[PDB]
């Protein structure tokens, strides 16, 4: 496969090799607050990441990966809609070329500056490969990037980006603190999806912050002197990494909050 962002590989492409693209829970999606409905019901989110160790950064020509030793429960996600125990493996982002652009996920037709993807699967299906065939088998926590004042959590992540500019690089990583990433408030909104790049499967419990974050522009700056290509092929800078919106179909999103 040979998928991509650009006009010849991009997102209205990806339904010839991928036909799932077209189906009946796929992300992102406009989350309209007016129509989400508060849930009484939800359980309290629990994010615990104390114990989480970061290992490497690679860049895979999609984005940039900041991967944890999942090997054991040491960071994980329980609670709010979800029914046990999720293991955090890796996280990532989608951003513009523009501050205006690059979240995935849209508020009110809302586009953010960025999107933060903190990855997570299903522990009782044994392994991540096992649990994308299920469709409660990952929770993605998606958090929203504005561009206001500098995250000062977020800064090694991207000071290492220049060693790892190109597609297939990777660097070592170990001890970042992802607790760093997240704003204040765990209000969120909820609703059954996919994954947003190919394979696309239909395997996602979406959990979206109602509260973003700040990064500066210096920083996303940087995001966007990566490269899609690999070292000694032509430039073609790493921005507009994100699908647009999909159908939500017969699908609610459940607010967490009122
Ligand atoms: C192999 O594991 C994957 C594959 C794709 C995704 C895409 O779905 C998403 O929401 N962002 C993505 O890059 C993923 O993240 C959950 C994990
Ligand atoms: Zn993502």
């Amino acid at each position: 496969h040979h998928w991509g962002y650009g006009k010849h590989n991009g997102p209205e492409h990806w339904h010839k090799d991928f036909p799932i693209a077209k189906g009946e829970r796929q992300s992102p999606v406009d989350i309209d607050t007016h129509t989400a409905k508060y849930d009484p019901s939800l359980k309290p989110l629990s994010v615990s990441y104390d114990q989480a160790t970061s290992l490497r950064i690679l860049n895979n020509g999609h984005a940039f990966n900041v991967e944890f030793d999942d090997s054991q429960d040491k960071a994980v996600l329980k609670g709010g809609p979800l029914d046990g125990t999720y293991r955090l493996i890796q996280f990532h982002f989608h951003w513009g070329s523009l501050d205006g652009q690059g979240s995935e996920h849209t508020v009110d037709k809302k586009k953010y500056a960025a999107e933060l993807h903190l990855v997570h699967w299903n522990t009782k299906y044994g392994d991540f490969g096992k649990a994308v065939q299920q469709p409660d088998g990952l929770a993605v926590l998606g958090i929203f990037l504005k561009v206001g004042s500098a995250k000062p959590g977020l800064q090694k992540v991207v000071d290492v980006l220049d060693s790892i500019k190109t597609k297939g690089k990777s660097a070592d990583f170990t001890n970042f603190d992802p607790r760093g990433l997240l704003p204040e408030s765990l209000d969120y909104w909820t609703y059954p999806g996919s994954l947003t790049t190919p394979p696309l499967l239909e395997c996602v419990t979406w959990i979206v912050l109602k509260e973003p974050i700040s990064v500066s522009s210096e920083q996303v700056l940087k995001f966007r002197k990566l490269n899609f290509n690999g070292e000694g092929e032509p430039e073609e800078l790493m921005v507009d990494n994100w699908r647009p919106a999909q159908p939500l179909k017969n699908r609610q999103i459940k607010a967490s909050f009122k």
